[PDB]
């Protein structure tokens, strides 16, 4: 059924590997193979499995699809769909300036309707980033989690992550009641998610920039939003803004995000507004 290709990286309890998989009766596709680590402890293995079920609760064409999971042979491997474009955000730095608007909100709409899908089953991803966010070879976006353990870290003196109790935490993608109060809802996803609509209207800049992750928590109390990146339309930057309101009583849905998104892909004019 099964064979592994080639070692592409590694993960938080073994390895992540492209490889082939032979359904009966239908044809051969390219996938991610998890794999569970030789000498693996009791709550390592429950650890790794339970992140195979949360995965397996959701069917949507913008979030990454389980195919299965192994669990009569050792070591144990879960099946997934391959990316070909791998992760977003280092897509659109090698990918720079050659999208045009409407592929962008394109992008961006996939996302929404894939976070839209997560809010209704009451699900708080609370990492939503270009970095968790894989691309196929038709520029589908994929909302996804539980995958390569390494990242891009432009300075590890302004690290992505600050360990806490909880759990680690994501500076310039949470919420500012998130990082103060751990209040973890899908109104501090729609922060999260205005983040990623700025990561993908400027290619895959840094949030922030030379800004260190103490100086944007002071920045953002302080009323300081991120600037519109270059010819992005004034539409999206507003969107960015409704995304960032303080009171987030006040910030879209998801719902909100995709009608708009659609209403600025209905009227293409609106979009050259910059
Ligand atoms: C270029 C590259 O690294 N491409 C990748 C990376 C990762 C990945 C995954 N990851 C994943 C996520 C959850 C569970 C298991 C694996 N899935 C699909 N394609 C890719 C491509």
């Amino acid at each position: 059924c099964v064979k592994i290709e080639e070692v592409i990286g590694a993960g938080e309890f073994g390895e992540v590997c492209r490889g082939r998989l032979k359904q009966p009766g239908r044809r051969e596709v390219f996938v991610a193979i998890k794999t569970l680590k030789v000498g693996y402890t009791e709550r390592q293995r429950r650890d790794f499995l339970s992140e195979a079920s949360i995965m397996g609760q959701f069917d949507h064409p913008n979030i990454i699809r389980l195919e299965g999971v192994v669990t009569k042979s050792r070591p144990v491997m879960i099946l997934t769909e391959f990316m070909e474009n791998c992760a977003l955000d280092s897509f659109l730095r090698l990918n720079d300036g050659q999208f045009t608007v409407i592929q962008l909100v394109g992008m961006l709409r996939g996302i929404a309707a894939g976070m839209k899908y997560l809010s209704e089953m009451n699900y708080v991803h609370r990492d939503l980033a270009a970095r968790n966010i894989l691309v196929n070879s038709n520029l589908v976006c994929k909302v996804s989690d539980f995958g390569l353990s390494r990242f891009l870290e432009d300075d590890p003196s302004d690290p992505t992550y600050t360990s806490s109790l909880g759990g680690k935490i994501p500076i310039r993608w949470t919420a500012p009641e998130a990082i103060a109060y751990r209040k973890f809802t899908s109104a501090s996803d729609v922060w999260s998610y205005g983040i990623v609509m700025w990561e993908v209207m400027s290619y895959g800049e840094r949030p922030y920039w030379d800004m260190s992750n103490q100086d944007v928590i002071n920045a953002v109390e302080q009323d300081y939003r991120l600037p519109p990146p270059m010819d992005c339309p004034t539409a999206l930057h507003q969107l960015m803004l409704d995304c960032w309101v303080r009171d987030r009583n006040l910030r879209p849905k998801f719902s909100q995000i995709v009608n708009t998104l659609d209403k600025l892909i209905r009227n293409p004019a609106s979009l050259k507004v910059i």
